[PDB]
């Protein structure tokens, strides 16, 4: 289905007036389904499902209860977890829990700094063999999506495999490869992306992003029934600053992929 994919993934681009951009990858075939796998767009809050994988990879299960605490003017729009225990602070998987979970962007911010900053991510995924992806700013600066800026950009094949290598590969022990994909499950922030494009008997654990120009992407590991799971990226885009999206791009992008595969 290689120029057939390419003509439904071209006709999605008209009927949506945006740009678009899928891997998808059956870890149990190595089949994959692509189209402008390799253009750039910048990830928003989808860097939360791999900068949790990051934070997993340098500190124990253990650490994740201690306690981290941060100041009122350290918030940034849109803490809804974070906004509400500044005077306590919260548990370290908390922190990262709300930022895959409700993306809240104080805690991405959190995580971030436990990491060691944007160029601190960038590094981690440079040791994992990720030349593509590049990080520069914190929320939500990272959001800006300037056509033809690659800071805080990747593509949908770096990002895909990324997140294979994190919840299905080796870049984790079980455990935490298990405490990642829960925080990734059953959240709502994905429900009208990927969730809404597989079949009903399918499950999805995914991290939305959106940002500037109309910015929106899914990320997701999704499992068929009785069988190994396929890991989705897609990226949408548009080129005006001010640009609305639509969540029904990304379903329909999913549903493309659920029939090639
Ligand atoms: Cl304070």
């Amino acid at each position: 289905k290689n120029q057939a994919t390419h003509k439904e993934f071209s006709q999605l681009e008209k009927k949506f007036d945006a740009r678009l951009g899928v891997y998808a990858i059956d870890t149990g075939t190595n089949q994959t389904i692509s189209y402008r796998s390799n253009e750039r767009f910048a990830f928003a809050s989808t860097y939360k499902a791999l900068a949790a994988g990051v934070l997993l990879q340098q500190n124990s299960i253990d650490s994740l209860n201690e306690v981290i605490t941060y100041t009122k003017e350290d918030l940034v729009d849109y803490s809804p977890v974070t906004e509400k225990h500044v005077d306590t602070g919260m548990k370290l998987g908390e922190i990262a829990e709300a930022a895959v979970r409700s993306s809240d962007n104080t805690a991405g911010n959190i995580l971030f700094n436990k990491i060691g900053g944007p160029k601190g991510y960038e590094k981690a995924l440079r040791h994992m063999g990720d030349r593509i992806t590049m990080s520069d700013r914190f929320e939500t600066e990272l959001n800006e999506a300037i056509p033809g800026d690659i800071r805080d950009t990747s593509t949908a094949k770096a990002i895909a495999t990324n997140l294979k290598a994190f919840t299905v590969g080796n870049a984790l022990p079980a455990e935490k490869r298990k405490i990642l994909t829960e925080w990734m499950k059953g959240n709502a922030t994905g429900d009208k992306l990927i969730r809404a494009g597989v079949p009903t008997d399918w499950v999805v654990g995914d991290k939305s992003g959106a940002g500037s120009y109309g910015t929106r992407n899914d990320i997701a590991i999704v499992w068929p029934p009785n069988r190994t799971p396929i890991i989705i990226a897609i990226l949408s885009s548009k080129d005006e600053k001010e640009a609305t999206y639509d969540n029904q791009l990304i379903a329909e992008a999913t549903e493309v992929i659920v029939k090639a595969l």
